């Protein structure tokens, strides 16, 4: 399929125990996509401050579309020092490894893969 439901975990940021997903725009947005696979990917909501408390490079979900069963449609935008890697729409928030936190929140999307 070239789409796939999820319901990603709303993690805090001061929560997040691994800040990144790897070293290049082409390893963040590999490791996003097989986190995003295995059910173990997770998502912070973008605000002033969450940032710079991450690790470049850095994933965005971003809308690709204006939402089947609840689902938005997003697809994957990498950033390493002002510089994106795709063109989409607005973020939804940064993907991050989930490794158990507790989530405040589920945001349901429909991920182009």
């Amino acid at each position: 399929k070239t789409h796939v439901q999820l319901s990603l975990p709303v993690l805090q940021v001061r929560d997040v125990l691994v800040r990144g997903f790897g070293d290049s725009v082409e390893e963040v947005l590999s490791e996003a996509r097989q986190h995003l696979k295995d059910g173990t990917c997770g998502l912070v909501e973008v605000e002033k401050g969450v940032l710079p408390q991450l690790e470049q490079p850095y994933v965005f979900i971003k809308r690709s579309d204006a939402a089947p069963h609840g689902h938005v449609m997003v697809e994957l935008v990498a950033e390493l020092e002002g510089i994106q890697y795709g063109r989409s729409g607005e973020t939804l928030g940064v993907l991050v490894p989930h490794v158990g936190e507790i989530p405040v929140a589920y945001r349901k999307v429909l991920l182009r893969k």
